[PDB]
């Protein structure tokens, strides 16, 4: 092929050893890779660092490490087969011959958390044709079929594959809200009851039909359960009988999210506030669109304070010394969903809820605001960051330096692209009945960079290994947690702000509404798990012969005297009913 | 033994057939008992009904049975050991080869559905050394152990166990808010802060420890997942390739829940309003506690019009025509709950948040109402029914007649004592800090009739056949609706009626309290979710050892020539390094 049949490739660094202590951890290396059936193959890398190809050794070995990953696969519950195949299954099973913890499958590495401190990281080559003669059918087509999304999933895989069909489904289904907004702004306009009704039920609808498409999804694939955990650079304090570490020390340590978020809640409140002052300055000493200047400015600084705070919220989530993967995924999730709401939405509900309808009493206290003054905020907090960030834009020698130039690229995350349609989606929720161009302005964007994601994860960005997974992650509590948010916020907003208080009425319609919202959730869920997807009902009528072929195949003393067999049971029975 | 080796006993009645027609259904019973492997006894019954004695025929056949009773719970997914025991096991085995589909297992019989119409209901026979010699050491002893609860799990079933050790949970949890109600009685009184927060608390407790215990309790008893739904007495309408029948024509009949609760609600309402009526002429014209007697009488006839109510739901739950057992249990014990919570709760309702708050507009609309109003209706409705009900108290022949005489006893029901233990904790939750003696009257109620559970499971209806279960039942929702609806109701009497109503506070604190009650719901249940409980502790344990014990069992070209083995690599990485 064009690859010269590599599995993997393993990046050996040694610009920070010795000379003679690196001779002794590459033979432990190559003797733990040849203690699995690995084949290894020794060449040059950078001016620093060596890497060595791994391929599968023998037919024989491979399949052992087959039935092994598929025995792991059937104890843990992802396989219920019981067993005695394509790209991605045969990466994942050398992967998993790699990097295990010894125990089972084999070889112990862990890329650089101990005892392996100067092996760099590890990662497949890039299928050449899959990502040139296939790549460049995928950014000018606009929609992705199912048997497109295989080839995202048989390369790169279910993991890059979950995140593609993700953002198939929000890009379809945010085609309705872009047409209706749209079409309640030549109509209605801004905060009306109508929009906002048929948000809510779009936001409701949109979460519960991803929650089946994930169990379409996952039993298509044949992941539908994956709750095989695996370790991590946990640092344990003792060793009691399996490292060990108690949570009550974990919880103590888990409490400094609170100071932190509290902490940058104020810092910022303090920039909107700072913004806000500037403005009337500016209003009051002059100046059309010039005005709102400082609201602008921090609007664009948005994406790059996250970004500080998202680096704040990283080392506190490593402080926090979690086990599992799936435990540190979860919190570094939460933690940035904590991040983008103090950052995205507040320098709104700071505005909405506090400045506009307490003018009176603010504007002489910042002197040393009608609700378009919260319908420019809505535009310039979804706009201009998006107008900025696209203003920027504005014999075998061959092979081993092909590869040289695959080490140098990044490493891709889906959790750097996942939060941003997320923030679009809180968006969505909580403040677009506002301004009914907010999803116009995301569809637009999403549009645009449709085909920016397959550049990068193509030619940008290193292979990643095929990745696993059974859904997106903790990111789909977090869009429904955003729209039980947005359906109070966006009520009392359109009662605040529609066509005196009368504060019974505002907290009646927040009651009402939120409890509207919980009632038709219910509904929408309860008729969505009513109708099922076909691949997951295929599985069902496949897992059900399969019990049935086999069902099939499986099929005092002196009382019990008087009556042998049956048939002088039916005498007795005769003679006893005339 | 005492029983002559009976399994079962089988009633075939022919009271309402022909003398030639009940000659053929009772030899095709005794030849589907046959099929099987089921060794028969017929005697005489009742001037109407003879029956049958249905016994294992063979080892061989009792063996075959339990394999492939083995079978299916492995197959369905309750069993998971792959197969190749007690009182208990043997009549559910035995249960399970009469009454089955008849694709698999056999004997085909449904005991008054259809096509089996002569024969009546089927039962196995009481343990006498069981229910004399231990039933008056469990009446007498007001607090069971886990080796107790074992002696009413091997005999009578999982769902007899479940149901009291959830009896005996509710009863020791009680103890709480019976001791702390009263300390809150002699020093805080009624409409306290301190009291509501701490009940409150107490009902996500008991909840969540609840759903901790069931999940302890199913992986003690071996019955960790029970999904195998069974069918029932459907009437489908087509035979479309199996009987089919359609949704569509299911949420029609399904839509008549509602003017059914509605009719229900004025129905009852109308009768609150005239027992209003009815006191305020007596207090106008003349009666210090004769003055309350039409609340008294209405509260005495509430458990006889919820019965009236009760049939009305169970004849609209037939008409529904149900599928399976899982889902007709479902149905029936949503419309209990929502004839209970109108039946007990809405009398308070009425004057709690109706009439005492505006009594200067209805009081001159029903002639022809302080707090202490409310406090007398939460007497009246929490112990006047308790008391009036607590006040209404003041050679082989003989083994033939000891079976003809167990064969006119009741059946139980576990649904009927389990709904006044649910309305007993929405008395705990919405109304409790009006009067805080309502746990004391509960308490003392509860630990009357404890000893009078045994006396009717042991006495006074025949045993029932061990039946599996995994849960109490969808009750377990039923009670965090009702502490979801407290969490509001109470903190709503507590601003409205402790010490102008000022009505933005009013709905601040339901907002609030709200709020506050679903986090400290998730944060009690993540905690709760981080201590294991024992018996799934070892489960889990003997799971892992299972599958690590398993594990431990099973375990272009020219490229790839240059270096052969591994220590040729170790050659050329330590030419490479220097
Ligand atoms: C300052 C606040 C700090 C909060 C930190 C405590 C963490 C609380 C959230 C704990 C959590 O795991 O939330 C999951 C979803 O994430 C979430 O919706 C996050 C919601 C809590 C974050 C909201 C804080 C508003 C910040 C202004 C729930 O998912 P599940 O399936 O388990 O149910
Ligand atoms: C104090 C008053 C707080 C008001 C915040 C208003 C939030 C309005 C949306 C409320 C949404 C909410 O409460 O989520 C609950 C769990 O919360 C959470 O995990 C954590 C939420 C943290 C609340 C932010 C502080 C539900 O959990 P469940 O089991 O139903 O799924
Ligand atoms: C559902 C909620 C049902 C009833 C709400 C009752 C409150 C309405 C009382 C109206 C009393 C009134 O005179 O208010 C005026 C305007 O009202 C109005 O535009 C009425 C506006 C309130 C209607 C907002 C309902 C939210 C829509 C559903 C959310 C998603 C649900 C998810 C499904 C002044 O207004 P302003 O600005 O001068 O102060
Ligand atoms: C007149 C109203 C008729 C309601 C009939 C529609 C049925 C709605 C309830 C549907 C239902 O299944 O409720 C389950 C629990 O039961 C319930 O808490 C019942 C709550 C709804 C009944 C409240 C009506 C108040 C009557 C005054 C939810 O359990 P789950 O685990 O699926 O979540
Ligand atoms: C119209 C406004 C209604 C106000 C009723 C006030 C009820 C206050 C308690 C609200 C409790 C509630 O809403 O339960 C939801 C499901 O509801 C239901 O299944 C049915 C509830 C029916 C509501 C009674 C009518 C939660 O579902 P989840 O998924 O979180 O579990
Ligand atoms: C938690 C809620 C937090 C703040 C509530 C703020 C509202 C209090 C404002 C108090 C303003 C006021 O003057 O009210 C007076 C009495 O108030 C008061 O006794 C204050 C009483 C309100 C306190 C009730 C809180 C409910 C307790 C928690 C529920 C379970 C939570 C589950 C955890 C008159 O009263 P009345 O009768 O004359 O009309």
């Amino acid at each position: 092929q064009e690859n010269h049949h590599v599995d993997y490739v393993i990046r050996f660094n040694y610009g920070d050893i010795d000379t003679p202590e690196a001779i002794k951890k590459f033979e432990v290396l190559l003797l733990e890779l040849s203690e699995v059936g690995l084949q290894t193959e020794v060449r040059q890398g950078d001016e620093n660092s060596l890497f060595v190809f791994v391929r599968a050794a023998s037919k024989k070995k491979l399949k052992r490490a087959v039935y092994q990953s598929r025995v792991r696969d059937w104890l843990y519950g992802v396989r219920n087969t019981e067993p005695e195949q394509s790209e991605a299954e045969r990466l994942l099973v050398i992967y998993h011959l790699i990097t295990v913890p010894k125990a089972e499958g084999g070889a112990g590495i862990t890329p650089r958390h101990g005892e392996w401190k100067n092996v760099d990281a590890i990662f497949p080559l890039h299928d050449e044709e899959t990502n040139r003669q296939c790549m460049r059918e995928w950014s000018k087509k606009t929609f992705l079929s199912t048997e497109d999304l295989d080839r995202i999933r048989n390369t790169f895989g279910e993991h890059v594959g979950f995140y593609f069909a993700f953002l198939q489904s929000y890009f379809r289904f945010l085609m309705f809200p872009a047409a209706f907004g749209f079409s309640c702004w030549l109509l209605l306009g801004s905060f009306s009851i109508i929009y906002t009704v048929v948000n809510c039920l779009w936001c409701i609808v949109f979460i519960e039909y991803w929650k089946r498409q994930e169990e379409d999804l996952s039993c298509r694939w044949q992941t539908k359960g994956v709750s095989a955990v695996h370790e991590k650079r946990a640092e344990f304090k003792p060793e009691k009988e399996r490292g060990v570490f108690p949570a009550t020390k974990r919880m103590y340590r888990q409490l400094l999210q609170v100071p932190f978020a509290l902490l940058a809640a104020v810092a910022l409140g303090a920039i909107i506030a700072t913004c806000f002052a500037i403005e009337i300055f500016i209003s009051e000493v002059y100046k059309g669109y010039l005005v709102f200047i400082p609201t602008i400015l921090v609007s664009a600084l948005i994406p790059t304070m996250s970004a500080v705070l998202l680096t704040v919220a990283t080392k506190l989530n490593d402080y926090e010394n979690y086990e599992t993967q799936d435990a540190y995924k979860v919190a570094l999730t939460q933690k940035i969903f904590v991040v983008n709401f103090i950052t995205s939405y507040l320098p709104i509900i700071l505005t909405a809820f506090v400045y506009v309808p307490f003018a009176s009493r603010i504007v002489p206290y910042l002197d040393v605001i009608n609700p378009d003054r919260l319908r420019k905020q809505v535009i310039y907090f979804t706009v201009t960051a998006q107008i900025v960030g696209f203003a920027l834009e504005t014999d075998e020698a061959r092979f081993l330096t092909r590869v040289r130039n695959e080490a140098e690229l990044e490493d891709y995350d889906v959790t750097d692209a996942l939060r941003a349609m997320c923030i679009q989606f809180g968006y969505l929720a909580l403040f677009s009945p506002v301004w009914p161009l907010v999803p116009v302005s995301f569809l637009i964007n999403n549009w645009v960079e449709l085909r920016s994601d397959f550049f990068k994860i193509c030619v940008e960005c290193k292979r990643p290994w095929p990745q696993r997974a059974d859904t997106i992650g903790p990111w789909l509590d977090s869009l429904g947690f955003l729209s039980w948010v947005g359906s109070i916020t966006s009520s009392a907003l359109v009662y605040m702000f529609s066509n005196t208080i009368r504060c019974w009425a505002l907290l009646l319609t927040i009651f009402f509404s939120e409890h509207l919202y919980l009632i038709v959730r219910y509904a929408v869920r309860s008729a969505l798990a009513k109708l099922e997807p076909p691949n997951t009902r295929r599985e069902r009528i496949e897992r059900f012969m399969m019990r049935k072929r086999y069902l099939d195949t499986v099929l005092t003393e002196r009382f019990w005297m008087r009556q042998r067999g049956w048939k002088e049971s039916a005498e007795v029975g005769l003679s006893l009913i005339t």
